[PDB]
């Protein structure tokens, strides 16, 4: 037992970072067979990164412009081309270690694991869940562009994010790896803020299974409501609507504890209204909604 | 910037587990060289369990009751032995993917990363503390057993924990790599109790100055107290005493905040007696303690 925060195991990803530098800029790259991705503000200088017109600075690029790094070895780079706020460069020499793969472009509430490079080389490795106003709660330094995220569904890496950049909140935004920003934002130094956020009520409401599953039952309460009404709940306190698809998606977790998902959304409306009491729920304070239902299946069995 | 709970990068440490299975009984090795190492009570059956003799179990057995699993291909075992309770499986094949690593047992409150595994297969990677009372707040099932916690130094692995147990709260037990456990535990299944905990306070300290690094502020105050006067704090609130070798290891945190020890230990003392009044810090609502300094140097610079 136990419900930890938890990463996909990371080594099928660290086998396809490497390091990007274009003059004066270094960030990371996604080596998959003979193409690199890459952020393409890697082309920017300092005084492009106000405005700048990329498919200018692009034309004035040749290939031997842009140092590959991968390890100790340099990947020649014998082509470039820009796919919307992404550049990708063929090198070479195919990847050796390129994992089955797929790029995915993910909706908001869904989960995903950021292996955090620095220099083309993993430091760390953490969970995010792409917020409803498509920024995430990361941890990103100067020289983390690059760094992916992804998803691993039997030994098939599914890539969903690529980080561009921090918005002045300190929460960050980026790409699929099409090269289409989640949200909003566009790939300049610019004021851009984040829009303002809500929870996520359906990863609530699954954190509240794992609990349970878990053991942490003194939420329960034997009453039930109906959807409409803890709809208007969720509204009052900045929770999205809760859909019949996510009831449904709910399921196998409210199979498993015996409790309805109406049931356990009676318990989520005590506890916005009356709040913990002193007491926690797997350990945390506040009503967590970062873990899916898959999340909390995974954990949980 | 952001401040997350981060494992290190897990590929080094998959490229080593191995399935071991032995009778009914399966559980997760670790391959380094020739030598495979997992929990002695892999030998061990369902009416064993109680209070097993190990050396007699094991003097019962022979090579060909160990299989050994990498991937899809089996290793033969060609010798056996025990130490501590560890499993020591000599194969006649060694691991061409074998780190640079070393064997570390770690001190309470020294965190590390855990790479949850299930029949030699890796699930998921999180981080750990080892608690004051030598427990572990993980996240395991059945067969996890011999799945292994870490740091890694410069691309050494440095292997800390192996795990064997869950305690009736729900908190894990286990081993160094040479077999010895944290704690007062004993491999067999029967009535252990994990003895009362506290709290890691140069750790809190250390979240605390993560915050300041990140733009919480607003638990700071004007005050300092003496080392003596915040001690008496702590142990009325259950946390441990701060030394002055804390202290010193507190000494870059606290150059680079330009806030002094003493001085952070003022709004502990604040936080411990007050609460926090609805306001979180770093996205908690309670004072986390499973960050090391050097957990918060390698995120916060
Ligand atoms: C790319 O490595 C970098 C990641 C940023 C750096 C600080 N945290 C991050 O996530 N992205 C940028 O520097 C980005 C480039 C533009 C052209 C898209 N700009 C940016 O994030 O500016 C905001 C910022 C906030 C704090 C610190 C810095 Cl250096 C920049
Ligand atoms: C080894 O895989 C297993 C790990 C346990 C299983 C449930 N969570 C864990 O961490 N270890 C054991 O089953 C252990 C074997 C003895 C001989 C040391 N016994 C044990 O943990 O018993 C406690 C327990 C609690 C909940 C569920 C189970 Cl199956 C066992
Ligand atoms: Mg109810
Ligand atoms: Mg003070």
């Amino acid at each position: 037992s136990g419900f930890r925060k938890m990463a996909f195991p990371s080594g099928k990803v660290e086998g396809c970072m490497v390091q990007v530098t274009c003059g004066t800029t270094t960030l990371n790259g996604l080596w998959l067979d003979d193409v690199v991705y890459c952020p393409r503000h890697v082309i920017c200088t300092s005084e492009d990164m106000l405005n700048p017109n990329y498919e200018d600075l692009l034309i004035r690029k040749s290939n031997h412009n842009f140092l590959v790094q991968a390890g100790n070895v340099q990947l020649r780079v014998i082509g470039h081309s820009m796919q919307n706020c992404v550049l990708k460069l063929k090198v070479d020499t195919a990847n050796p270690k390129t994992p089955k793969y797929k790029f995915v472009r993910i909706q908001p509430g869904q989960t995903f694991s950021v292996l955090a490079c620095y220099n083309g080389s993993p430091s760390g490795v953490y969970q995010c869940a792409m917020r409803p106003n498509f920024t995430i709660k990361g941890s990103f330094l100067n020289g983390s562009c690059g760094s992916v995220g992804f998803n691993i569904d039997y030994d098939c890496v599914s890539f969903c994010y690529m980080h561009h950049m921090e918005l002045p909140t300190g929460v960050h935004a980026g790409t699929d790896l099409e090269g289409n920003f989640y949200g909003p934002f566009v790939d300049r130094q610019t004021a851009q803020a984040a829009g303002t956020d809500t929870t996520i009520t359906v990863n609530v409401l699954a954190w509240l299974y794992a609990a349970v599953i878990n053991g942490d039952r003194w939420f329960l309460n034997r009453f039930t409501t109906t959807l409409n009404d803890f709809n208007l709940v969720a509204m009052k306190y900045n929770y999205e609507p809760l859909t019949q698809d996510h009831v449904d998606i709910l399921g196998p977790l409210s199979a498993q504890t015996g409790i309805a998902v109406l049931d356990m959304c009676a318990s989520l409306k005590e506890l916005l209204q009356n709040g913990m009491n002193g007491r926690t729920i797997l350990g945390s304070a506040l009503l967590e909604d970062e873990f899916t239902p898959f999340d909390v299946v995974r954990q949980c069995s």
